[PDB]
Order: structure tokens, then sequence, then C-alpha cells
């Protein structure tokens, strides 16, 4: 068949899984090494991070996939010298309906997996068929959230994909919270306690040499001194998300309720 | 990447060294042909090993792996087969089962009824075949035909990049279809089991009668067996459902013998389609 126009150098925008495969194909043919971003909702600066890392592997090309000024998203990824965005209905990503499924292992039950013990097994199903379409060679994720960024890297291992999941450091504001695009809906004192889950884990990972409980206890001090958030967890674990272990490397791992928003944060933590 | 010599059987071991390999096969040029195996290998497998080599410059994948040999790859090399892929338990499972394929509700069905987990460890280990060789067509027999349909499911609702190829059911001289659990059957056990396959083209001719006749044929013959127990006999659409029938389907019948469980299908047209 005919391979769909791409113009190189501009924004080509596709919605049909068959064309952004044919594409991407013929472009991981021509050298190219295909990085793959995957967004949902409006487009912040969490996602332009992630465009911005990918842009920079020699000989990248970008695949942004949407999946909800989406114009200006779209001129905003323009902008960023994106080449392509993979833009699919539903319809499109499930002619079949809901059918064969990823069902992720058992750190999908725990933590985020606890208000929403499904939520994983949609996110896993999803990325594993943005992988199979776009086949890139790298895809890219934030730290942001850790737990989905693990349970994709397990989806990776597990079912033997061929692909480099690619973490990337959180971005933040000014003082430290982690972006989010529930951060809009804060009022100013939401906005102003919201603050603490950051400044606890930024205060338990130097504490950390002063060993495990001694940061766990500084975060939770923090915590403490905040009105208003309601703490669902504040867990430290291995990096595999796993228990941690005597001493080594781990992450600390925040959720909290704040009046009907859950704001949600996690670091690295080095012990003692 | 490790040795690949042309032209004579390469055993691999490692999945990353089938990958390896299997890439830069793809990418000189030559088409990946993969067909799965539990062992065991009869007539049936190469037949579908068969097929696979008449694809125009195949490279021809034959794994061999059963979810937790001399006979075998013997009969690979007299086929012309370029690789084995016997990959370790171990190698396959460093984690245990961690992430899994779970299945549409047609694997709750018929075979699935019984086994609720079982077609879940199938799709689980095809997909993780299809990622290490990343082939460009699979070949499965048509015999285990739930399993082939679920497979397919699996390749659309996945998005992935290769051709199912079903190849249709190889039959001893009487018409029983070939199968590893063959060997299993005592003589008369053996002599009983040609019923399956005689019911299902006694419905298959019965069928310009209607969907009853049909079925009503093949069980008339199922009853006519010594010690052949049916646990099911189903006439359904070709993706096996949830669509009733039209005019053109598949009749399925699964039956014990003893302790061994012998399974057979065929396309069935009703009516005119007959
Ligand atoms: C580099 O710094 C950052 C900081 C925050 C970030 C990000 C990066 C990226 C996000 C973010 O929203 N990612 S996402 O939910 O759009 C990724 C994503 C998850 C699931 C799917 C799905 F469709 F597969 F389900 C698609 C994209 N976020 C916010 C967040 O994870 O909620
Ligand atoms: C074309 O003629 C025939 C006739 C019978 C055949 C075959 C071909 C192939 C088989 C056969 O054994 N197919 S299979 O179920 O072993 C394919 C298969 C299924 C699962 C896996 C696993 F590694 F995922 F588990 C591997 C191979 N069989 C026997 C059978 O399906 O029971």
């Amino acid at each position: 068949m005919a391979i769909p126009a791409f113009h190189p150098g501009e924004l080509n925008v596709y919605s049909a899984p068959g064309d952004v495969a044919d594409v991407s194909r013929a472009l991981r043919l021509t050298g190219r090494r295909v990085m793959l971003v995957p967004t949902m909702g409006a487009l912040h600066e969490g996602h332009l991070a992630l465009v911005r890392a990918a842009k920079r592997v020699p000989g990248s090309v970008v695949v942004v996939s949407i999946f909800v000024t989406p114009d200006d998203d779209l001129a905003q990824l323009r902008a960023e010298g994106v080449e392509i965005a993979f833009t699919p209905t539903t319809a499109a990503m499930y002619p079949d309906g809901l059918r064969t499924t990823v069902q992720p292992g058992p750190l999908a039950a725990e933590l985020e997996g606890g208000p929403r013990p499904t939520h994983f097994a949609g996110v896993l199903t999803v990325v594993l068929k943005l992988l199979q379409i776009v086949r890139p060679d790298r895809v890219f994720f934030g730290e942001k959230d850790y737990q989905q960024l693990v349970l994709i890297r397990q989806l990776v291992a597990d079912f033997n994909l061929d692909v480099a999941v690619v973490g990337v450091p959180t971005v933040r504001e000014a003082d430290g919270l982690a972006m989010s695009s529930r951060n809009r809906y804060l009022d100013p004192a939401q906005r102003a306690a919201a603050v603490a889950l950051s400044a606890a884990l930024t205060a338990a990972a130097h504490a950390a040499t002063a060993g495990a409980q001694a940061a766990l206890d500084a975060a939770r001090a923090v915590l403490d001194a905040a009105p208003g958030v309601a703490v669902d967890y504040l867990e430290l674990r291995d990096i595999g998300l796993g228990p941690m272990p005597l001493n080594g490397s781990g992450r600390l791992l925040v959720a909290a309720r704040l009046g009907t928003t859950r704001l949600l944060d996690n670091i690295a933590i080095e012990i003692g």
C-alpha cells in the first residue's frame, strides 16, 4: 500500500491507528529513532518536558499520542517541533469494544489501586496498544505517577516488549508542587496547603542520612503541620515498589485529599 | 548476535538470542514465520511448518515450550526449518506470573467453562512468543478452534502487527483429527474415536436440512459409539459469538474416551449455503 503522507519538519496529525503505524514503520526504515510521548486530557508543562527529553535523542522523530484549545495543544506541539500527533477516537482504539485486556500484577492493587482498583488495567491495556501501533524505540512517562511508571516497566518486562521505558523527573511549580492538571481546581487555602506534600518528601530525603524512621517521621511532621490535608498513605518502598530494604535506594510515596482533590507525589530516597 | 547458520537447524534457548537473530533476518529482507508448538510433534505440526515454508523468502521459527525433543528436532531438521526456539521456564518467567492477558468472555465458554484461567495462560505465552520473535505470520491448526479464535482476538485487540494463519486440521486416514493426545487411546478407544469426525461430517451433510437435523445427526452418531462420553456438542457462529448463527458456522465437539478428552470441529453451512 502507499505510505500515508508525511511531511518532515511539520506537525503531521493522524487519527487512524493504521496510518500512524505505516508512517512510523516507514520512518524506522529511513533511519529515524521513533520516540513516543503518551498524553491524556489537556496538555501541561509536564508533557512538554517529556517532549523535550524525547527530542534530544539524536535522529529522533517524536510521536505524541493524545487521548482525551485542542487546536492550541497541537500548536504547542508544533512549536515544540513534534512531527507526529496521534489523535484516535475511542471507536478506532476499541472497534470491537472491551475484549482482550491486560491484567496487571498484584502491585496494581496497592496504593492508588485501593481507591481505584481497575484503573491500572485500563492504563496498561491502552499503553500496550499504543506501543504496538507506534512501535517506538523509547516511550516517555513522568515519574509523578510513579506506580503507573513501575507498572508499565513490569508490562514491558513481562510481555518481552522491545521498547525502552524512560521516566522523566517530575516538573514542579516554583514552590515544589508536582505538576498535575488537578492543581487548577485548588482554591488558595488548598493551594497553599498542597505545598506540604513536596515539602514533606524533600525533608524526608534529606533526613534520610539519619535512617528510615527519621525520614518517615520528618515527612509526617510536615504533613501534620498542614490544615485540610487528609493523608491517604505515606509509604517508603524499594525502587520497584516492593518492600524497602534495610538500607539502599528507595522511593517515598504520598497521597492526600484536599477538599475534593486527590494529590500525589513521590521522591527518591537513599537510606543512611 | 549469536551465530546463525543458514540452511541448517539453529537451536536457541535464550529469548534475547532468538529475538536478535529474528530482527537481523527481518532487516535483511527475510520474512519470519512462527510455528508455536508444545513439542510431541506430529504430522499436524509438520503441516504447519510446510505451510510456513511455502511463504516466499520465509525463515521458519518453531517454538517448543510447555507452560509450567530427540524426536522433535530431528523432524525439524529433516523439514528444513532453520530456527528452533526452546526457552527454559526460568527465562520465560523470571518473575513468576505477574502481568497477564485477560481474554474476553469467549474464554469462559466451551473448554474454558471448567478451566476458567486456562486461556489467560495460553494468550499470555502466545503474546510473549510474538513479542520475542516478532514474526510476520504465525501458524495454528484449526483443530483447537476456540484457541485460534481467541488468538485472533488477541492480535486484533492489542494491535499486533502479525498475520494469524489457520491451517486446516490434518486427519488420520479414517478422519480422526491429529492430536498429541491420540497416543493415549487403547485400541478399543482408538476404534471408537472415529465417531467424533464421523459425527461432524454427518452433520455437515445433514445441514441442507437445517441446524437441528445437523446437530441431531451428529448426536446419533455419538450415541451409537461405545464408551464415547460427550462433554459438549455445539453449533456456533465462526467467531464463536456473541452473535446468533446465520447460514455458516462451526460445529464443535468435545468427548471423553476413558480418561482421554478429544476435541474436533468442522465448518458447517446451514440450508442453502450447504
Ligand atoms: C516531566 O514531569 C511531569 C510531571 C507531571 C506529569 C507528567 C510529567 C506527565 C503527566 C501526565 O499527565 N501523564 S499522562 O497521564 O498524560 C500519561 C498517560 C497515562 C495514560 C494514558 C493512557 F491513555 F494510556 F491511559 C496516556 C498517557 N503528569 C501529571 C500526572 O502524571 O498526573
Ligand atoms: C494442521 O493440523 C494440525 C492438527 C493437529 C494439531 C496441529 C495441527 C497443531 C496442534 C497442536 O498441538 N497445536 S498447539 O496447541 O500445540 C499450538 C500451541 C499452543 C500454545 C502454545 C504455548 F507455548 F503457548 F503454550 C504453543 C503452541 N495439533 C494438536 C492440537 O491442537 O491438539
